[PDB]
RNA sequence: GAAGCCCUCACGGGCAAUGUGGUGUCAGGGCUACCUCUCAUCAGCCGACCGUCUCGACGAAGUCUCUUGGAACAGAGCGUG
């Protein structure tokens, strides 16, 4: 909400999550805000996911701007538990980072484009 | 970075990426490359002596003489541990 500056259409979110699932199987993904943060910092991040139902918002507030000054692309997900499930967790997750896609580097790269365009 | 914890005989359930658990805590630590090594620390097993306080068992040698007296545990005499 305070860290969310644009709205992601339901359909776009689906493609993104789908991509994430194939990312855990084919490529590599980091689950958890701390682990995600280090990707953006270490630059190993290609696409980071951030839930919008996070409370306290503090836990994620930094993701956006941090990602911006690191060139890393990021997309918003409405449900915290969907991102967790999509990441392959039995629990939810406030943030995830696709650290080098897998059999999705295409669809992924394009999701990043759609978002950049979503302003 | 799920390698973790709680309940339950089990099955099963619950917690946990908003981080369980590993590492680590100024002889600073981590990371990378090395040297040597462990006897530090931490976790868990076992598990007292002595002392002190109280309680209890066992535990030596006269119940002799005369006098006074209601009564000798007194006086005088003899004897014992
Ligand atoms: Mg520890």
């Amino acid at each position: 909400p305070v860290y969310v500056d644009f709205d992601v259409p339901a359909d776009l979110e689906d493609d993104a999550l789908e991509a994430l699932e194939v990312a855990r199987d084919t490529g590599a993904v980091k689950k958890g805000t701390n682990e995600t943060t280090k990707s953006i910092e270490r630059g190993s991040a290609e696409l980071v996911f951030v839930a919008e139902d996070v409370q306290p918002e503090e836990i994620v507030m930094h993701i956006p701007e941090l990602a911006d000054e690191k060139g890393v692309p990021f997309i918003f997900v409405e449900q915290q538990d969907d991102l967790g499930h999509a990441a392959g967790l039995e629990v939810g997750s406030a943030a995830a980072a696709v650290t080098d896609a897998g059999a999705a580097a295409t669809v992924l790269e394009e999701i990043a484009d759609k978002v950049e365009e979503l302003r």
